[PDB]
């Protein structure tokens, strides 16, 4: 599959980034057990991407431009939208299925 995308707090519904916008987000990442291997809170710094790019990985680039500013979701990557068969060494396992709780807080 793809990317989930299921809201937890709307944003304003109308503004939504477009390709070459850079996206300033706070963000939990999880395994599918729940155990959280990154996150933007805890280091009390917002994470910076610019869309289009490939900074992040496929599930970011397609499932951020789906939410409004100001809005919190949850998104659900597959391996493929994500590190794949691959994974990460001692991060992300192969095949892993990811869960982010993003928050978009602006774009610039």
């Amino acid at each position: 599959m793809g990317v989930q995308v299921e809201t937890i707090s709307p944003g304003d519904g109308r503004t939504f980034p477009k390709r070459g916008q850079t996206c300033v987000v706070h963000y939990t990442g999880m395994l599918e057990d729940g155990k959280k291997f990154d996150s933007s809170r805890d280091r009390n710094k917002p994470f910076k991407f610019m869309l289009g790019k490939q900074e992040v990985i496929r599930g970011w680039e397609e499932g951020v431009a789906q939410m409004s500013v100001g809005q919190r979701a949850k998104l659900t990557i597959s391996p493929d939208y994500a590190y794949g068969a691959t994974g990460h060494p001692g991060i992300i396992p192969p095949h892993a299925t990811l869960v982010f709780d993003v928050e978009l807080l602006k774009l610039e």
